[PDB]
């Protein structure tokens, strides 16, 4: 349940799923999932370089980015997505859990 392992998989879901609507045609909702996938790899590189504050600032601003998604993301569509965000929100608060 390391730290390193658990922002991998944040990165891998939030680029399948932007991955998936960019194929489906959804160009400003793939964006929103590839803009939280920024942070997300901003993270990974902020705490990598010995920076744990700006690290919790950019997870706790994803954490946000996130309920703002999931109050929009209606109804349950494609199975594949609905898990992997499930997946992604709940390990996100997993970091947080982390760090403090």
């Amino acid at each position: 349940m390391d730290f390193t392992e658990r922002l991998d998989r944040l990165v891998k879901y939030a680029k399948e799923i932007a991955k998936w609507y960019k194929e489906s045609g959804d160009p400003d909702f793939a964006n929103s999932v590839d803009n939280v996938l920024g942070h997300l790899e901003n993270i990974r590189k902020a705490f990598k370089h010995g920076d744990p504050a700006r690290a919790m600032d950019h997870v706790s601003n994803v954490v946000g980015s996130l309920d703002s998604i999931q109050t929009s993301f209606k109804q349950t569509g494609n199975p594949e997505i609905a898990t992997r965000w499930q997946e992604l929100t709940q390990e996100v608060r997993e970091l947080y859990a982390y760090l403090g």
